Protein backbone atom coordinates (compact mmCIF):
# COMPACT_ATOMS: atom_id res chain seq x y z
CA UNK A 1 0.00 0.00 0.00
CA UNK A 2 0.98 3.71 -0.45
CA UNK A 3 2.75 5.09 2.71
CA UNK A 4 -0.16 7.66 2.84
CA UNK A 5 -2.40 4.84 4.28
CA UNK A 6 0.11 3.26 6.79
CA UNK A 7 -1.33 3.69 10.35
CA UNK A 8 1.01 4.33 13.33
CA UNK A 9 2.25 0.98 14.82
CA UNK A 10 0.07 1.32 18.00
CA UNK A 11 -3.18 1.96 15.99
CA UNK A 12 -2.76 -1.10 13.65
CA UNK A 13 -5.42 -3.83 14.19
CA UNK A 14 -4.33 -7.35 15.34
CA UNK A 15 -5.22 -10.07 12.77
CA UNK A 16 -7.59 -12.15 15.03
CA UNK A 17 -10.11 -9.93 16.93
CA UNK A 18 -12.74 -12.03 18.79
CA UNK A 19 -16.53 -11.73 18.18
CA UNK A 20 -18.28 -9.52 20.78
CA UNK A 21 -20.64 -12.21 22.20
CA UNK A 22 -21.84 -9.67 24.88
CA UNK A 23 -23.01 -7.07 22.26
CA UNK A 24 -26.74 -6.68 23.13
CA UNK A 25 -29.24 -7.65 20.33
CA UNK A 26 -32.50 -5.90 21.40
CA UNK A 27 -35.88 -7.07 19.97
CA UNK A 28 -38.01 -3.84 19.75
CA UNK A 29 -41.23 -6.00 19.53
CA UNK A 30 -40.79 -7.10 23.20
CA UNK A 31 -43.15 -5.48 25.79
CA UNK A 32 -42.58 -1.66 26.02
CA UNK A 33 -40.98 -1.67 29.54
CA UNK A 34 -38.68 -4.67 28.64
CA UNK A 35 -37.41 -2.69 25.56
CA UNK A 36 -36.83 0.46 27.75
CA UNK A 37 -34.93 -1.62 30.39
CA UNK A 38 -32.76 -3.56 27.84
CA UNK A 39 -31.87 -0.35 25.87
CA UNK A 40 -31.09 1.45 29.20
CA UNK A 41 -28.72 -1.38 30.33
CA UNK A 42 -26.94 -1.47 26.90
CA UNK A 43 -26.53 2.38 26.97
CA UNK A 44 -25.12 2.32 30.58
CA UNK A 45 -22.76 -0.69 30.09
CA UNK A 46 -21.69 -0.72 26.37
CA UNK A 47 -22.90 2.34 24.34
CA UNK A 48 -23.24 -0.02 21.29
CA UNK A 49 -26.14 -2.46 20.69
CA UNK A 50 -28.09 -3.88 17.72
CA UNK A 51 -31.89 -3.52 17.25
CA UNK A 52 -34.03 -6.18 15.45
CA UNK A 53 -37.79 -6.25 14.60
CA UNK A 54 -37.26 -2.43 14.60
CA UNK A 55 -40.22 -1.62 12.26
CA UNK A 56 -38.06 -0.29 9.36
CA UNK A 57 -38.92 -2.29 6.19
CA UNK A 58 -36.30 -5.03 5.44
CA UNK A 59 -37.03 -4.55 1.67
CA UNK A 60 -36.14 -0.79 1.98
CA UNK A 61 -32.90 -1.69 3.90
CA UNK A 62 -31.95 -4.05 0.99
CA UNK A 63 -32.94 -1.49 -1.73
CA UNK A 64 -30.89 1.26 0.04
CA UNK A 65 -27.79 -1.02 0.39
CA UNK A 66 -28.29 -1.90 -3.35
CA UNK A 67 -28.37 1.77 -4.57
CA UNK A 68 -25.45 2.75 -2.23
CA UNK A 69 -23.37 -0.15 -3.72
CA UNK A 70 -24.55 0.93 -7.24
CA UNK A 71 -23.33 4.51 -6.48
CA UNK A 72 -19.79 3.27 -5.56
CA UNK A 73 -19.75 1.14 -8.80
CA UNK A 74 -20.23 4.37 -10.90
CA UNK A 75 -17.32 5.36 -13.20
CA UNK A 76 -14.78 8.14 -12.31
CA UNK A 77 -16.47 10.73 -14.64
CA UNK A 78 -19.70 10.50 -12.53
CA UNK A 79 -17.94 10.46 -9.09
CA UNK A 80 -15.93 13.62 -10.11
CA UNK A 81 -19.27 15.57 -10.00
CA UNK A 82 -19.17 15.14 -6.15
CA UNK A 83 -15.45 16.16 -5.80
CA UNK A 84 -15.28 19.96 -5.24
CA UNK A 85 -12.40 21.54 -7.28
CA UNK A 86 -11.41 18.03 -8.50
CA UNK A 87 -10.73 16.31 -5.10
CA UNK A 88 -12.80 14.80 -2.24
CA UNK A 89 -14.06 17.21 0.47
CA UNK A 90 -12.67 17.08 4.05
CA UNK A 91 -14.63 16.55 7.30
CA UNK A 92 -14.14 20.14 8.57
CA UNK A 93 -16.55 23.01 9.46
CA UNK A 94 -18.49 24.31 7.73
CA UNK A 95 -19.86 20.77 6.94
CA UNK A 96 -22.39 21.43 4.11
CA UNK A 97 -25.49 19.20 3.64
CA UNK A 98 -25.14 18.98 -0.20
CA UNK A 99 -23.80 15.57 -1.39
CA UNK A 100 -19.96 15.31 -1.60
CA UNK A 101 -17.37 12.50 -1.65
CA UNK A 102 -15.01 12.83 1.37
CA UNK A 103 -11.46 11.67 2.25
CA UNK A 104 -10.57 11.21 5.97
CA UNK A 105 -7.47 10.59 8.13
CA UNK A 106 -5.51 11.81 11.19
CA UNK A 107 -2.92 14.69 11.35
CA UNK A 108 2.33 10.76 11.97
CA UNK A 109 -0.38 11.84 9.43
CA UNK A 110 -2.14 8.95 7.55
CA UNK A 111 -5.37 8.44 5.54
CA UNK A 112 -8.22 5.98 6.29
CA UNK A 113 -8.76 3.27 3.59
CA UNK A 114 -12.27 4.65 2.88
CA UNK A 115 -14.35 6.73 0.43
CA UNK A 116 -17.42 8.36 2.10
CA UNK A 117 -20.47 9.84 0.33
CA UNK A 118 -22.11 12.28 2.83
CA UNK A 119 -25.22 14.52 2.64
CA UNK A 120 -27.86 15.98 4.99
CA UNK A 121 -31.32 14.31 5.15
CA UNK A 122 -33.43 16.59 7.44
CA UNK A 123 -35.63 18.37 6.83
CA UNK A 124 -36.35 16.87 3.33
CA UNK A 125 -37.07 19.65 0.76
CA UNK A 126 -36.57 20.00 -3.05
CA UNK A 127 -33.32 22.05 -2.55
CA UNK A 128 -31.65 19.37 -0.34
CA UNK A 129 -32.70 16.33 -2.51
CA UNK A 130 -31.66 18.28 -5.71
CA UNK A 131 -28.13 18.46 -4.10
CA UNK A 132 -28.02 14.60 -3.76
CA UNK A 133 -26.37 12.27 -6.35
CA UNK A 134 -28.03 12.33 -9.84
CA UNK A 135 -26.94 8.66 -10.37
CA UNK A 136 -28.02 6.01 -9.84
CA UNK A 137 -31.47 7.17 -11.14
CA UNK A 138 -33.33 5.66 -8.08
CA UNK A 139 -30.85 6.98 -5.40
CA UNK A 140 -32.98 10.05 -4.48
CA UNK A 141 -36.38 8.22 -4.30
CA UNK A 142 -34.97 5.23 -2.27
CA UNK A 143 -32.73 7.29 0.09
CA UNK A 144 -35.52 9.90 0.73
CA UNK A 145 -37.76 6.99 1.98
CA UNK A 146 -34.81 5.42 3.91
CA UNK A 147 -33.81 8.72 5.61
CA UNK A 148 -37.43 9.34 6.87
CA UNK A 149 -37.68 5.69 8.14
CA UNK A 150 -34.21 5.76 9.85
CA UNK A 151 -35.13 9.12 11.50
CA UNK A 152 -38.47 7.62 12.74
CA UNK A 153 -36.59 4.62 14.29
CA UNK A 154 -33.88 6.92 15.79
CA UNK A 155 -36.58 9.11 17.48
CA UNK A 156 -38.28 5.90 18.87
CA UNK A 157 -34.89 4.84 20.38
CA UNK A 158 -34.26 8.38 21.78
CA UNK A 159 -37.71 8.23 23.53
CA UNK A 160 -36.87 4.75 25.00
CA UNK A 161 -33.63 6.47 26.23
CA UNK A 162 -35.71 9.38 27.71
CA UNK A 163 -37.88 6.92 29.74
CA UNK A 164 -34.69 5.08 30.90
CA UNK A 165 -33.05 8.39 32.07
CA UNK A 166 -36.28 9.90 33.54
CA UNK A 167 -36.29 12.77 30.97
CA UNK A 168 -39.63 13.95 29.43
CA UNK A 169 -40.54 12.15 26.13
CA UNK A 170 -39.35 14.29 23.15
CA UNK A 171 -36.32 15.69 25.10
CA UNK A 172 -34.13 15.16 21.95
CA UNK A 173 -36.94 16.00 19.40
CA UNK A 174 -35.57 19.57 18.91
CA UNK A 175 -32.25 21.36 18.02
CA UNK A 176 -30.35 18.33 19.55
CA UNK A 177 -31.43 16.06 16.58
CA UNK A 178 -31.90 18.64 13.74
CA UNK A 179 -28.81 17.49 11.69
CA UNK A 180 -29.11 14.05 9.97
CA UNK A 181 -25.90 13.26 8.00
CA UNK A 182 -26.09 10.03 5.93
CA UNK A 183 -22.53 8.70 5.41
CA UNK A 184 -22.28 5.84 2.86
CA UNK A 185 -18.81 4.32 3.55
CA UNK A 186 -16.97 2.36 0.81
CA UNK A 187 -14.00 0.17 1.92
CA UNK A 188 -12.27 -1.23 -1.20
CA UNK A 189 -10.02 -4.32 -0.89
CA UNK A 190 -6.63 -3.50 0.76
CA UNK A 191 -3.40 -5.38 -0.19
CA UNK A 192 -1.98 -4.93 3.40
CA UNK A 193 -4.71 -5.01 6.10
CA UNK A 194 -1.98 -5.36 8.84
CA UNK A 195 -0.83 -1.69 8.25
CA UNK A 196 -4.14 0.12 7.34
CA UNK A 197 -7.50 1.12 8.92
CA UNK A 198 -10.84 1.52 7.10
CA UNK A 199 -11.81 3.93 9.93
CA UNK A 200 -9.60 4.96 12.89
CA UNK A 201 -10.90 4.39 16.45
CA UNK A 202 -13.47 7.14 17.24
CA UNK A 203 -16.62 8.14 19.06
CA UNK A 204 -19.25 9.52 16.68
CA UNK A 205 -19.22 13.20 17.79
CA UNK A 206 -23.02 13.59 17.27
CA UNK A 207 -25.94 12.41 19.52
CA UNK A 208 -26.75 8.91 18.15
CA UNK A 209 -25.86 6.93 14.98
CA UNK A 210 -27.76 4.05 13.31
CA UNK A 211 -25.39 1.91 11.21
CA UNK A 212 -26.45 -0.68 8.56
CA UNK A 213 -23.84 -3.34 7.59
CA UNK A 214 -23.84 -6.68 5.64
CA UNK A 215 -20.15 -7.71 6.08
CA UNK A 216 -17.58 -7.94 8.92
CA UNK A 217 -15.07 -5.14 9.68
CA UNK A 218 -16.71 -3.07 12.48
CA UNK A 219 -14.89 -3.42 15.85
CA UNK A 220 -15.62 -1.84 19.27
CA UNK A 221 -13.16 -0.89 22.08
CA UNK A 222 -14.35 -2.45 25.43
CA UNK A 223 -7.57 -1.86 25.57
CA UNK A 224 -9.59 -4.86 24.17
CA UNK A 225 -11.17 -4.69 20.66
CA UNK A 226 -14.15 -6.99 19.76
CA UNK A 227 -15.82 -7.68 16.36
CA UNK A 228 -19.48 -6.54 15.94
CA UNK A 229 -21.38 -9.41 14.19
CA UNK A 230 -22.99 -8.16 10.93
CA UNK A 231 -26.80 -8.73 10.97
CA UNK A 232 -27.92 -7.42 7.53
CA UNK A 233 -31.55 -6.74 8.75
CA UNK A 234 -30.48 -5.08 12.08
CA UNK A 235 -29.23 -1.55 12.88
CA UNK A 236 -26.11 -1.07 15.03
CA UNK A 237 -26.88 1.80 17.47
CA UNK A 238 -23.71 3.83 18.38
CA UNK A 239 -24.23 6.36 21.24
CA UNK A 240 -22.38 9.61 20.39
CA UNK A 241 -19.97 11.73 22.47
CA UNK A 242 -22.80 14.38 22.64
CA UNK A 243 -25.15 11.87 24.40
CA UNK A 244 -22.28 10.84 26.78
CA UNK A 245 -22.06 14.58 27.79
CA UNK A 246 -25.86 15.20 28.03
CA UNK A 247 -26.30 12.06 30.27
CA UNK A 248 -23.31 13.23 32.45
CA UNK A 249 -21.56 9.89 31.57
CA UNK A 250 -24.54 7.80 32.91
CA UNK A 251 -24.38 6.38 29.32
CA UNK A 252 -21.20 5.17 27.52
CA UNK A 253 -20.27 6.50 24.06
CA UNK A 254 -19.34 3.82 21.45
CA UNK A 255 -15.59 3.84 20.52
CA UNK A 256 -15.37 1.85 17.23
CA UNK A 257 -13.11 1.34 14.18
CA UNK A 258 -13.27 -0.47 10.80
CA UNK A 259 -10.53 -2.89 9.60
CA UNK A 260 -9.71 -3.46 5.89
CA UNK A 261 -10.17 -6.77 3.97
CA UNK A 262 -7.64 -8.13 1.42
CA UNK A 263 -10.22 -9.81 -0.94
CA UNK A 264 -13.70 -8.11 -0.76
CA UNK A 265 -15.10 -4.53 -0.70
CA UNK A 266 -17.58 -3.43 2.02
CA UNK A 267 -20.34 -0.75 2.09
CA UNK A 268 -21.87 0.55 5.36
CA UNK A 269 -24.64 3.18 5.78
CA UNK A 270 -24.24 5.43 8.88
CA UNK A 271 -27.08 7.86 9.79
CA UNK A 272 -25.45 10.40 12.18
CA UNK A 273 -28.20 12.37 14.01
CA UNK A 274 -27.20 15.27 16.27
CA UNK A 275 -27.35 18.96 17.13
CA UNK A 276 -27.19 21.98 14.80
CA UNK A 277 -23.76 23.74 14.93
CA UNK A 278 -25.53 26.67 16.76
CA UNK A 279 -26.45 24.38 19.77
CA UNK A 280 -25.05 24.72 23.33
CA UNK A 281 -24.25 21.22 24.76
CA UNK A 282 -24.34 20.53 28.54
CA UNK A 283 -25.32 17.77 30.99
CA UNK A 284 -29.18 17.63 31.26
CA UNK A 285 -29.92 19.92 34.29
CA UNK A 286 -32.95 17.66 35.13
CA UNK A 287 -30.49 14.80 36.07
CA UNK A 288 -27.89 16.89 38.05
CA UNK A 289 -27.67 17.10 41.90
CA UNK A 290 -24.98 17.30 44.67
CA UNK A 291 -24.73 13.45 44.29
CA UNK A 292 -24.48 13.81 40.43
CA UNK A 293 -22.51 17.06 39.79
CA UNK A 294 -21.97 18.10 36.12
CA UNK A 295 -18.75 16.59 34.59
CA UNK A 296 -18.85 19.10 31.64
CA UNK A 297 -19.38 22.90 31.47
CA UNK A 298 -21.71 24.15 28.67
CA UNK A 299 -19.95 24.43 25.24
CA UNK A 300 -20.63 25.46 21.60
CA UNK A 301 -21.26 22.39 19.36
CA UNK A 302 -19.41 24.34 16.56
CA UNK A 303 -16.33 24.85 18.84
CA UNK A 304 -16.48 21.14 19.87
CA UNK A 305 -16.88 20.17 16.16
CA UNK A 306 -13.65 21.98 15.10
CA UNK A 307 -11.60 20.11 17.81
CA UNK A 308 -13.43 16.75 17.25
CA UNK A 309 -12.65 16.83 13.46
CA UNK A 310 -8.97 18.01 13.87
CA UNK A 311 -7.50 16.63 17.19
CA UNK A 312 -7.30 12.77 17.35
CA UNK A 313 -4.64 12.66 20.18
CA UNK A 314 -7.39 10.90 22.24
CA UNK A 315 -10.96 9.63 21.56
CA UNK A 316 -12.58 12.42 23.70
CA UNK A 317 -10.12 15.26 22.70
CA UNK A 318 -13.28 17.14 21.49
CA UNK A 319 -14.74 17.40 25.06
CA UNK A 320 -11.46 17.48 27.17
CA UNK A 321 -11.43 21.35 27.27
CA UNK A 322 -14.98 21.37 28.85
CA UNK A 323 -14.33 18.72 31.60
CA UNK A 324 -15.02 19.92 35.22
CA UNK A 325 -15.38 18.35 38.75
C1 LIG B 1 -15.37 8.43 10.76
N1 LIG B 1 -15.61 9.87 10.84
C2 LIG B 1 -16.01 10.34 12.18
C3 LIG B 1 -15.75 11.84 12.23
C4 LIG B 1 -16.51 12.60 11.18
O1 LIG B 1 -17.87 12.83 11.68
C5 LIG B 1 -18.56 13.87 11.17
O2 LIG B 1 -18.19 14.54 10.26
C6 LIG B 1 -19.87 14.07 11.91
C7 LIG B 1 -20.99 14.39 10.93
O3 LIG B 1 -22.18 14.68 11.66
C8 LIG B 1 -19.70 15.14 12.98
C9 LIG B 1 -20.16 14.92 14.28
C10 LIG B 1 -20.02 15.90 15.25
C11 LIG B 1 -19.42 17.10 14.95
C12 LIG B 1 -18.96 17.33 13.67
C13 LIG B 1 -19.10 16.36 12.69
C14 LIG B 1 -16.59 11.88 9.86
C15 LIG B 1 -16.75 10.38 10.02
C16 LIG B 1 -17.97 9.95 10.83
O4 LIG B 1 -18.40 8.67 10.39
C17 LIG B 1 -17.47 9.91 12.28
O1 LIG C 1 -18.34 1.10 8.47
C1 LIG C 1 -18.75 0.93 9.64
O2 LIG C 1 -19.22 -0.14 10.06
C2 LIG C 1 -18.62 2.09 10.62
C3 LIG C 1 -19.03 3.44 10.08
C4 LIG C 1 -18.83 4.59 11.04
O3 LIG C 1 -18.31 4.35 12.14
C5 LIG C 1 -19.19 5.82 10.78
O4 LIG C 1 -19.61 6.12 9.65
O5 LIG C 1 -19.06 6.66 11.68
FE1 LIG D 1 -18.51 5.95 13.57
SR1 LIG E 1 -10.41 13.77 -8.82
SR1 LIG F 1 -27.97 19.42 -8.31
Amino acid sequence: VSESFVAPLEKRAENDVPLGNDVPIIDLQQDHLVVVQQITKACQDFGLFQVINHGLPEKLMAETMDVCKEFFALPAEEKEKLQPKGEPAKFELPLEQKAKLYVEGEQEAFLYWKDTLAHGCHPLDEELVNSWPEKPATYREVVAKYSVEVRKLTMRILDYICEGLGLKLGYFDNELSQIQMMLTNYYPPCPDPSSTLGSGGHYDGNLITLLQQNLPGLQQLIAKWIAVEPIPTAFVVNLGLTLKVITNEKFEGSIHRVVTNPTRDRVSIATLIGPDYSCTIEPAKELLSQDNPPLYKPYSYAEFGEIYLSDKSDYDAGVKPYKIN
